[PDB]
């Protein structure tokens, strides 16, 4: 039967920066990314900077010298490479590329680049996000208004970029989660138990991608270091609902996970 | 609808004749208090010998390592279930009054029926396909396995229930893994149709999946000092209805179902 795909996230500046010796390595990140393989993940999933942009240097120049070293020894292992950048000259390099994904916490609003991203066979991940970047950060207190929201988001932006010639069906909606949704946890909650509603409302896939999110450790009382029982309890909720894909970064004690639940049925 | 975790306390010492008994007993209580913290409803005492054989020595000093450990825990108000075999180290126990007497021989022995029967504390009928006193030959293939348990379970309860102990009590165990054979299937098997167990007796049912081989079977990983796939089976066991499960990780457990609960 169907089964979630699993994206193994790959931060290059955390892998790069592990060791202490302040060195841009690349090669750190490289085989931490075939180890995910490894493990079982379908798709890998880039990051050359951080989601929340309050860091100092936020570079187009160097969040390409980044990603140029790791796309190019993964795409010679056919790894499906999945790019999470919101900045329109760094996705459009990853379109040059010819990557298989392009992750937008931004969710594509610069319609500049639209007729690029039509002609590349590039699947796009839209992500809906509550916040702003550079801006303070919205505790969205009401959860019901934020999951409307969302879906009003995605109606106006999969219609704008299915008129600008991107194919609809190579469209993924992340609806976010955690900070994406509000600091408050109960939308994310929500947001959890209702994906179904947006695969139905929109023949889409969706993606879900919960691990680590700091509304799991409100609810459990545990640190970021010790999350993975929540995570693994999250990431196979949304499995057995039918979540398409799934972001996380023990893409094996996900594997694991998925594994004894297909097996047992 | 809530699976109630007992948590795996195991106390070990030395060969050499005590001086430093405490100091062992101490930490099986200090590891007893940390697994409560972490949501444990029921300790699952574990005080096997260094060579795991019945003697007349080896009793009574496994009931002198249960002893302060049991005493300072049910003073601390904390449910008490002791795994033992020994039909003397049981009786200790049903004058101890604890919760639960976890048997891995399934009670094979009704010269102890009529004390287990004097008292309330709950006895974990466990079944094994290598049971004592049984004339039938242990079974190969699992929709045997399965069928055979499910009448051991029959004759068993029957012998109990007439010696005097109430029905309410016996809290079924089916085992998993090597307790069922080297084929993996056979703990699959259980691990899905368990609940046949409980409608066909109308009672509770343990399930003590932790760590067990077979889940690398199926997954291919280090089961054995890994999280997950045991937890994955853990909650698979939880959604299906088990009244209790036996878990090294209490805290892993624990908030896995926090987590199940939320998405209710
Ligand atoms: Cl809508
Ligand atoms: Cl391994
Ligand atoms: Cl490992």
């Amino acid at each position: 039967q169907g089964m979630s795909k699993i994206f193994g996230i790959v931060n290059i500046t955390t892998d790069s920066f592990s060791d202490g010796g302040l060195y841009l390595d690349t090669d750190k990140a490289i085989e931490h990314a075939l180890h995910l393989v490894e493990d079982g993940a379908d798709v890998i999933d880039l990051g050359a900077a951080s989601s929340n942009p309050d860091t100092t240097e936020v570079g187009v120049v160097e969040e390409i010298k980044r990603l140029k070293p790791v796309i190019k020894a993964l795409k010679e292992k056919g790894i499906s490479i999945s790019v999470d950048t919101f900045k329109p000259e760094v996705q459009s390099f990853c379109i040059a590329a010819a990557v298989d994904f392009i992750n937008d916490i931004q969710g594509f609003p610069y319609p500049e680049i639209y007729s690029g991203l039509a002609k590349s066979d590039c699947k796009l991940v839209l992500m809906h996000s509550v916040q702003r970047i550079g801006a303070a950060t919205k505790v969205e207190t009401n959860p019901e208004e934020v999951f409307t929201s969302m879906m009003e988001f995605f109606k106006e932006r999969i219609a704008a970029l299915v008129e600008a010639g991107v194919k609809r069906e190579r469209i993924i909606l992340d609806p976010g989660m955690g900070f994406f949704l509000g600091s408050n946890p109960e939308t994310s909650i929500l947001v959890l138990k209702r994906f179904p509603e947006i695969q139905e409302a929109f023949n889409l896939q969706v993606m879900i991608a919960v691990s680590r999110k700091s509304f799991l450790g409100k609810i459990t009382g545990t640190d970021v270091k010790s999350r993975l029982a929540p995570t693994l309890a999250a990431e196979m909720y949304a499995y057995k609902k039918g979540a398409d894909y799934l972001r996380t970064h023990d893409v094996k004690s996900l594997s694991d996970a998925l594994k004894i639940s297909k097996a047992l049925g």
